[PDB]
């Protein structure tokens, strides 16, 4: 017993779930970009931390 | 000797706070992810109910086991 109402409404349910997965994709895309921004910031911080050291000590830490 | 001048110290302080700003954005985004997942769970149970509801009760009961 699937009337026209139930069929239309099932169609609308699928569409609502797609809007939500589209939001999940946008969020995860942004999360990956913000992680990359953190990686880039960290590279700068790390450089600054090495820069204040005596070179033989810096050398020793780099491995 | 080491050479951490006042400039280097101040800048390192600025590096740390720039990084906290980024981790705060990461926490916000992850919060929104979990909120969006919860809305999807809520929507999925409505869809699920609709799909059971159109079946003969016996069939739905049988699938529910």
């Amino acid at each position: 017993h699937m009337a026209t109402r139930d069929l239309v409404l099932l169609g609308e349910q699928f569409r609502e779930e797609y809007k939500l997965t589209q939001e999940l994709e946008m969020l995860t895309d942004r999360l990956q970009l913000t992680l990359r921004a953190l990686e880039d910031e960290k590279k700068k911080t790390d450089t600054l931390l090495y820069s204040v050291l005596p070179p033989s000590v810096a050398n020793e830490l780099r491995h």
